[PDB]
């Protein structure tokens, strides 16, 4: 009928949903209400590859980010006075730590 | 065609979880036909789409758990500095309410 392009559909949806986030959603182009719900499809794998690659580039983009802060607390530390070196030191080991804490991150994870 | 209603129903759904309604119900599941097929299919997609949040989020959280502690220490540390040294603690303040920010902006999608 119009039986298997639905099939064919439901089909790559699938895949896609099992992580074949670069599959071609066919069918886009018909001009009946399967290329209707083939684009919504389409949208569909388009939203879960964004989010898919979001997930891989979250931690960099993290420690990216971090990093100007973290920096300009270290700068903060440089800054002070002898009096308050100790807290200085401190401050920095807790930077260290911070460091750390982001790079070692990933590696719970494999 | 007597399956155009669910049909574009579906697309309708699909359309609503694509744009970030990731706990919509997805009909007609139960049916045996293409248009339950069919409707199986978006439910594991839907599905994809709320894990792959789901695993962001936790990672977020997991980010804000270990960095809790040290960022709380340096606050301690800056309660501690010198008068003269006040326009560091006030700065370093502000870094620390930064690396706040930037992790809910992450939580958020902002970043």
């Amino acid at each position: 009928t119009i039986t298997r392009p639905i099939i064919e559909l439901s089909n790559t949806f699938d895949k896609i949903a099992e992580g074949n986030l670069e599959a071609e959603v066919p069918h886009q182009n018909r001009a009946d209400e399967i290329g209707i719900l083939a684009k919504s499809i389409e949208r569909l794998r388009r939203s879960l590859k964004q989010l898919a690659d979001d997930r891989t580039l979250l931690m960099a983009g993290v420690s990216h980010d971090l990093r100007t802060p973290l920096t300009r607390i270290r700068l903060a530390t440089e800054m002070m006075s002898e009096q308050d070196g100790y807290l200085a030191e401190s401050i920095n080991k807790d930077i260290e730590e911070c460091n750390a804490i982001i790079e070692q991150f990933i590696d719970y994870l494999r």
